[PDB]
Parts: C-alpha cells; sequence; structure tokens
C-alpha cells in the first residue's frame, strides 16, 4: 500500500537539518559538509519487503525491511538502532530507539512531493524531494 513513494527522489529543500543533526550530536564538520548535500533516495519494492537507498557524494546507506517488522539500522551517523516503518494515515513513519532515545522520520507525498519530516528532541527538519522520470 506504498506505491505512489516508490521511485527516485532528489532533494530539493532543506529546513532545519542542522539543527536536527546537532541534537543526534553530529559533529560540526559533517553537518557543515551535510548542509550542502543533496541526497538521492531510491525507494523500491519486492513483495512486501521495502528498500529504501540514500546516495549522496558523502554518505551512501540502504536499508531493506517488511513494513511493521522492526529491524536493525546503522544510521548514516553511526547510530545502532531498532526500527520499524509502517503506513498511518497515509504517511510512511520510521521510528528508531536506541539509549531509550528515538526519532522518527516522517515521509508523506503532498502535491506529488515527497515531504520528509526529521524529529528528534525539540528538533523538527522538513526535507523536501522531488521525483525524477
Ligand atoms: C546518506 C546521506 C544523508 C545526508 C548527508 C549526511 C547526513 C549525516 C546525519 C544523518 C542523520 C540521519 C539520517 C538523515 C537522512 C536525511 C535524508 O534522507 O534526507
Amino acid at each position: 500500500m506504498v506505491d505512489a513513494f516508490l521511485g527516485t527522489w532528489k532533494l530539493v529543500d532543506s529546513k532545519n537539518f542542522d539543527d536536527y543533526m546537532k541534537s543526534l550530536g553530529v559533529g560540526f564538520a559533517t553537518r557543515q559538509v551535510a548542509s550542502m548535500t543533496k541526497p538521492t533516495t531510491i525507494i523500491e519494492k519486492n513483495g512486501d519487503i521495502l528498500t529504501l537507498k540514500t546516495h549522496s557524494t558523502f554518505k551512501n546507506t540502504e536499508i531493506s525491511f517488511k513494513l511493521g517488522v522492526e529491524f536493525d539500522e546503522t544510521t548514516a551517523d553511526d547510530r545502532k538502532v531498532k526500527s520499524i516503518v509502517t503506513l498511518d494515515g497515509g504517511k510512511l513513519v520510521h521510528l528508531q530507539k536506541w539509549d531509550g532515545q528515538e526519532t522518527t522520520l516522517v515521509r508523506e507525498l503532498i502535491d506529488g512531493k515527497l515531504i520528509l519530516t526529521l524529529t528528534h528532541g525539540t528538533a523538527v527538519c522538513t526535507r523536501t524531494y522531488e521525483k525524477e522520470a
């Protein structure tokens, strides 16, 4: 039920990503490069399994998961977390847990754009991705 999220997407706007990274304890030099990086996110499905690739000139990541089933993840900033992804209100909600901390990565489609909202602590970052053909 994930289907309009599938495809290749490019970052075209970012708000408050430095705040989000700093909340996670990312160091200034990494935040600095990250603030100038425009990733490509690729979301594909094969049956019940989603694979989400994030590619850039700085960091790359890839995760595979089934909706609603917890998976181990090692994030771009090297946190080892317990993750689960679901659909909630038509939004793809990714919850990460570690050390009693939590962060959510929420994706929603608004006027054909994918809006990624990243929340940790009080920090709320909004990143906008546009679909590639
Ligand atoms: C893999 C490319 C991610 C962007 C540059 C590196 C950022 C480091 C801080 C990582 C924080 C947790 C992941 C954020 C993902 C942001 C996104 O998918 O747009």
